[PDB]
């Protein structure tokens, strides 16, 4: 049922990168990665959750 969650945007809490991360999803905080390992999300960006392994979200550019 993660999989519902694919495609939400979602709010940055802790910085989005290769091997942590944290967002804001449907009210709840969850685990995130980057998509592309060399790119990271900043605290307070908006990113487009666009796939779910286990429960981390694997997050992008927002769209
Ligand atoms: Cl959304
Ligand atoms: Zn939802
Ligand atoms: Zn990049
Ligand atoms: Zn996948």
């Amino acid at each position: 049922s993660p999989r519902a969650l694919v495609g939400h945007r979602a709010e940055v809490l802790e910085d989005v990168g290769a091997t942590s991360g944290q967002v804001r999803l449907d009210g709840s905080i969850w685990s995130a990665r980057s998509m592309d390992p060399t790119h990271t999300f900043a605290e307070g960006e908006i990113v487009s959750v666009i796939d779910i392994q286990g429960t981390t979200a694997i997050v992008w550019k927002e769209a």
